[PDB]
């Protein structure tokens, strides 16, 4: 059921987007699972969904698509969130 596990993991990270011309879409949800499941099946997303931030402390999804590896993409390093992007777009 869940899919999460098909997301590489980066801990305390999450991405800044530099590039004005990417889009982004947020939303609270109760857990990371809702956020990788809504990511993975697309459904509500104007693009393909390729990684998301969790939030820990806002329980906040925000999906994105792009991952660490896109252009105008930078990491950043933060206590309160938990990067996942999906294998299926990493390298």
């Amino acid at each position: 059921r869940n899919t999460i596990h098909e997301f590489k993991k980066s801990a305390k990270t999450t991405l800044i987007k530099i590039d004005p011309a990417l889009k982004i879409k947020t939303k609270k949800v109760n857990t990371a699972d809702q956020c990788a499941n809504r990511c993975t099946r697309n459904k509500g997303l104007p693009f393909t969904c390729k990684a998301f931030v969790f939030d820990k402390a806002r329980k906040q999804c925000l999906w994105f698509p792009f991952n660490s590896m896109s252009s105008g993409v930078k990491k950043e390093f933060g206590h309160e969130f938990d990067l996942y992007e999906n294998k299926d777009y990493i390298r």
